């Protein structure tokens, strides 16, 4: 565990994080896919073999021996509010499962269902109040990674509002 399990923001591209694991925003078929997802494929290649996974789910596969969790996120395109806002929950509590599993001291994490997946809709809180809701049990430092400047403002206050 961490010694004082803690919450972070970075506005950066995830492929540069200096956590001990990583959670990709990944599609259910395993392709490369965009954003988030494409900058994973081309850092962490190996990872994407075998990690085609339901909505709602998460798998990792090692690239050597760090850990990529592959978490599957619903497209707010395809689901009803309410069914993809359980399957945004079980997505994020089946992150915090793996990172548990593996022993890892540190994560880095996106907020899932936020980009091509939002239904064109702001999804902020939704997906970080799920984030924090999974995480918050576990021990593992929390690294949120973004790459709007307001969302950086606005995942900051939300982090230190509950310390
Ligand atoms: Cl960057
Ligand atoms: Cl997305
Ligand atoms: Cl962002």
């Amino acid at each position: 565990g961490a010694m004082a399990p803690s919450y972070r923001v970075k506005r950066m591209d995830i492929a540069k994080n200096d956590e001990e694991c990583v959670v990709n925003a990944a599609n259910p078929r395993g392709l490369p896919g965009d954003g988030v997802c494409k900058a994973v494929y081309k850092k962490w290649p190996e990872s994407f073999k075998n990690s085609a996974t339901p909505v709602g789910t998460a798998k990792t596969v090692m690239c050597g021996t760090y850990p990529v969790i592959h978490a599957v996120g619903p497209n707010f395109s395809n689901y009803t509010e309410s069914e993809g806002d359980r399957e945004l929950a079980a997505a994020y509590r089946e992150v915090a499962k793996e990172v548990t599993r593996l022993g890892v001291n540190s994560v880095a994490i996106p907020l899932l269902s936020t980009g091509v997946y939002s239904g064109g809709k702001d999804r902020l809180t939704q997906s970080l109040n799920h984030l924090f809701t999974a995480m918050d049990s576990t021990d593992a430092d929390v690294v949120i990674y973004c790459r709007d400047k307001e969302w950086e403002k606005k995942i900051s206050e939300a982090i230190q509002m509950r310390t």
